[PDB]
């Protein structure tokens, strides 16, 4: 298998539609041995982890908790065994309070809310790398999830600002990881109907926010030369696994687009 013998930590499972659930599933089917992390609802997440192809341990990680981060490497080592190291780390973590995602105008998001979203969505990519690089093997790989923020998307407002910060953080993490023999890259996915996003397109932040995301989704499918399936994150999961493998060993600090090609076309 593509990831035979690799030990990979995967953050970000909260539902069975989470991108991270599919990353974990595909990675296990490709031979990887996993450690999962979960935020807050650990019993809920454990029952989802129980549905993965193979048994894998779940440990707690709130990326806003300094003690969780400062103990993370030790707690991972407790699961994989002293002397064993990680080959891969997946950041699949995002959050922005509703005030920053269209329930009110762009200008009405208070900084306390924006700062919380940037903490979880962007700064924590550096936090996670800081915590785990000391227990990573040369040849290893850190991968984070991106949503192309090169143009303003009124569908996502301050989450797009957070992704712009994340892309910058990724390039600096590549610099830190390099001397360890470790790569850092982002996978920019098209829109996926995770439970949170299905709620927004469904109307939970109001009619206008629902229509804005729906228009974004519709344009995406029109632009993508190979199509885009918002109800199936498997192609995104495979792309993450490609970057976790040994097959892109000279790629670091970059963004790989798993978006059906929609970012490359203008209609
Ligand atoms: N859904 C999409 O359309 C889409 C598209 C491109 C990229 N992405 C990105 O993919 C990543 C995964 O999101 P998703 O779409 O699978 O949604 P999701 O809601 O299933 O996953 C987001 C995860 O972030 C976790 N999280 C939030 N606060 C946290 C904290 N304090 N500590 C640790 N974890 C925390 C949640 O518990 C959840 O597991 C995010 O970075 C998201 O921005 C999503």
């Amino acid at each position: 298998g593509l990831l035979d013998g690799k030990r990979i930590l995967v953050t970000g499972i909260i539902t069975d539609s989470s991108i991270a659930f599919h990353i974990a599933k595909v990675a296990q089917e490709a031979g990887a041995q996993l450690v999962l992390t979960g935020f807050d609802r650990l019993r809920l997440i454990q029952r989802i982890v129980d549905r993965l192809p193979e048994k894998a341990p779940l440990i707690e990680l709130d990326v806003q908790n300094e003690e969780h981060l400062n103990t993370l490497a030790q707690r991972v080592t407790a699961e994989i065994g002293e002397g064993n190291k990680l080959d891969g780390v997946v950041h699949s973590i995002g959050f922005m309070p509703q005030t920053g995602m269209g329930i009110n105008p762009f200008f009405d998001a208070p900084y306390e809310d924006v700062s919380k979203g940037i903490h979880i969505s962007a700064y924590s990519y550096a936090s996670l790398a800081k915590a785990l690089l000391p227990i990573m093997n040369p040849g290893g790989s850190i991968v984070g999830m991106d949503f192309d923020p090169s143009r303003a998307m009124p569908a996502y407002n301050w989450m797009t600002v957070a992704k712009s910060a994340l892309e910058s953080v990724n390039r600096f993490v590549a610099r830190e990881a390099g001397p360890h023999g470790v790569r850092s890259n982002l996978v920019a996915a098209g829109p996926i109907r995770t439970l949170a996003m299905a709620g927004i397109v469904g109307g939970v932040l109001g009619d206008q926010a629902a229509e804005q995301i729906r228009l974004l989704e519709e344009g995406w499918d029109q632009r993508a030369p190979i199509g885009w399936n918002m109800k199936d994150p498997t192609p995104v999961a495979k792309t993450v696994c490609a970057l976790l493998s040994d097959w892109l060993p000279a790629t670091t600090g970059t963004i790989i687009y798993a978006d059906g090609g929609a970012s490359t076309q203008l209609l």
